[PDB]
Formats: C-alpha cells, structure tokens, sequence
C-alpha cells in the first residue's frame, strides 16, 4: 500500500510514535518518506548483501530475519516479509525498538541526511489528527 502523507501520519499517531522518545511525529513521517516514499512493499538490497523493508527500511542485518543474510541478528523477531504488509503494526513496533537502541533516529540514514533539523511539523501540516 502506498500511503498519503495524512493517512501515515494518523497511522503512525494511533501506534504511539507521535512523541516516541521525544520524536514528535513529523519525524517519522518524514523518515518514511524518504526512506520508501510512503510504500509499504519497498525493499532495497545492501552491499553487505542484507536487505532493507518496508515503510521504514528496515535492516535485515540486525532486526529481522530474511533467511538469506547469513550471521545477522533478529532482533525484532518477525519475518522480514512482515515489514511489507499494508498494516503498518510490526514496522511500527520495531521501529520503537530501534529508537531505543541509543542512536535515536540517527539509524535511518535519509532520516539524518533529509530530516534531521529541518522543519519536520511541515509534513504533518493540514492533517486531520
Ligand atoms: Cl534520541
Ligand atoms: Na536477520
């Protein structure tokens, strides 16, 4: 599914991102626009040879299995093909727990070359919330 702006932002609002900690919610709509622009289905391929998912990219290297990246880690504990559903819930929760890790948003790369420090507020503007 490809999301509008307003629609993810609202998702992402409802699953408990909206201030996840302390990123106000312009921040992972922006992430997400960057990162996949707005489609659930997108996946690209690292040179490390592990694969990033979804709405948020995320990283098969570290956070879910794939069952073709030898020696990575699962640290979300979900197929890598549950970050492509069209129900934004497991991408979701395994982003808070990236978050978390002690980087911050820091790991997503568009995040921090395409957000970071901009006016993130403008990508929620005019949304119904
Ligand atoms: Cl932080
Ligand atoms: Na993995």
């Amino acid at each position: 599914k490809v999301f509008g702006r307003c629609e993810l932002a609202a998702a992402m609002k409802r699953h408990g991102l909206d201030n996840y900690r302390g990123y106000s919610l312009g921040n992972w709509v922006c992430a997400a626009k960057f990162e996949s622009n707005f489609n659930t289905q997108a996946t690209n391929r690292n040179t490390d040879g592990s694969t990033d998912y979804g709405i948020l990219q995320i990283n098969s290297r570290w956070w879910c299995n794939d069952g073709r990246t030898p020696g990575s880690r699962n640290l979300c504990n979900i197929p890598c093909s549950a970050l492509l559903s069209s129900d934004i819930t497991a991408s979701v929760n395994c982003a808070k727990k990236i978050v978390s890790d002690g980087n911050g948003m820091n790991a997503w790369v568009a995040w921090r070359n395409r957000c970071k420090g901009t006016d993130v507020q403008a990508w929620i503007r005019g949304c119904r919330l």
